[PDB]
């Protein structure tokens, strides 16, 4: 999955431009798949097999990262967070637009006295991103107001653990993938690749997500989600029966099957959480264990499979 | 215009559960947007143009409506009303709910003493909600309490007029989503399509100026005689606002310039942060299930926002 998960993670899809994430996911497909679509919204479907049931597994494409709202004359951009970017995440980092472009966030103030009471209630109207430009002309015709940026970071090897940007939820996404790559189906399994901000019949949804895993120093919370301890099942509290025998029926398959699996514990159609514990959440080096995410491929093939 | 207007009134979209028409109206204006995107609070906002000044046009896509409370042991379910929805006009009517269930709204009494005595002074308290269920279990599976719920009454041509339940606001959704589909911008141009917040309780975008577009009541049926009356026909309503700002007077001395200069029909509506002004469709028995608007008013409102903001 090593490759597979390079790809999706590094891949340019922020709110409403995911048409790269698209295309590899159905390049990885090809032949793997009994057919697609792409409905109005840009939600991908695929799916794949024939039995009575039929079940969705959903992950979400969309990448955290920030929006232009405002151009000056000296050619610097004024942003917005789309999903949950810390400005402090920001910080002398860089980002990446769709066309190429690369641009470095500053922060105002130039005493360091006032970047000091800056940083000490950092907002992003104290943030701008310079992409090189030397007036508003010249950054209009590279980066118009109303652009998308993501992290300009990518995928790397940490002793053993994978880090990337857009582990949520690209590695959902890979998650998915590999279960079509690898399955037989005894149920009529269709993916669903969505926007996030269906038309497809169902008797059950899984959706594939992230979890923050919480072993890092200083953590001391009992029951607490860890890499390496295999795919997080979600506890719901105002889940419907059916809801609840679904996350029983995956318990039963992880102990039946000898898959590793830990509770993510409480704080229309029947459905089941199942996340990949992740350290570093909305940081451009989101962290995740590679066994952990073949533990979840191997649940979903034990339950879906035959 | 006709079809969007039938699409938007129609749509399921009671306050807290308007996901269908922001889909509606994503869907219609795939093709002549640059770019769109929903902010924390759920609202929807669109983008297209590149000129220097940066214009808001903003619309509210929640309808009023009805929630349910209870359940009682016949399946017969209680309700309380989602923004200002009148006991009077629900009595005998039916009521769409989110899942595609159809209820009908009944009154309390037997005698026709008490019946007499709960109309004239009527409280949703008197009200029930009618699903054919048979008993709490199978109407909690139907429509469980919290359920929203809506007019089960949809889109009509009545003699040139346009009819339909919430033309407030889905009237200026449509409108908004008009003037992207034709414009050729002079302005950034941004629609925002917001979620009204609940009484009691409690956009990211920087721009120059935010118009409005909402209805107004159209005093023009029998027994109305009051002036400063808006009518079906007399074009957009242009808002005089007691303390407006110096630029937002300015915005609205811009409006009534176009309006002139294009020979656009309108009328000025006197009471009785961003500088901004107000757009208002003339509608007829707003909070009804039968709103109502001319399409002169309509088309006349957008093209006066073309006019103002395209070049």
């Amino acid at each position: 999955m090593k490759e597979l998960i390079r790809k999706l993670t590094e891949a340019f899809g922020p709110s409403g431009r995911e048409e790269e994430v698209r295309s590899i996911i159905l390049e990885e497909l090809e032949g793997h798949i009994d057919g697609h679509r792409i409905d109005g919204l840009g939600n991908l479907i695929v799916w794949k097999g024939s039995g009575e049931k039929k079940v969705i597994l959903d992950a979400h494409i969309d990448e955290i990262g920030v929006v232009v709202t405002n151009v000056d004359d000296k050619g610097f951009l004024t942003i917005e967070p789309v999903g949950g970017v810390s400005p402090y995440m920001l910080l002398g980092k860089r980002i990446r637009f769709e066309n190429g472009t690369i641009g470095v966030v500053g922060m105002e103030g130039e005493t360091t006295e006032e970047r000091q009471e800056n940083v000490r209630k950092l907002s992003f109207d104290k943030l701008f991103i310079d992409i090189g430009a030397n007036s508003r002309e010249e950054a209009q015709k590279m980066c118009p107001i109303g652009s998308f940026g993501v992290y300009d970071s990518g995928f790397v090897e940490v002793s053993g653990k994978y880090v990337s940007k857009a582990m949520d939820d690209r590695i959902g996404c890979a998650v998915i993938v590999e279960v079509f790559k690898r399955i037989k189906p005894a149920v009529t399994l269709y993916g669903v690749f969505s926007v996030q901000e269906y038309g497809v019949p169902a008797d059950e949804a899984i959706a594939i997500d992230v979890t923050d895993s919480a072993d890092t120093p200083k953590a001391i919370k009992r029951h607490a989600m860890r890499l390496s301890g295999g795919p997080a099942l979600k506890v719901k509290d105002r889940a419907s029966i059916s809801s609840k025998r679904i996350l029983e029926n995956l318990i039963e398959i992880a102990e039946k099957f000898d898959i590793k699996y830990q509770m993510e514990v409480l704080t229309g159609i029947p459905s089941a959480t199942v996340s990949i514990p992740t350290r570093y959440v909305h940081s451009p080096s989101e962290m995740i264990a590679p066994d952990d995410v073949e533990a979840t491929v191997d649940l979903l093939i034990r339950y879906l499979g035959a």
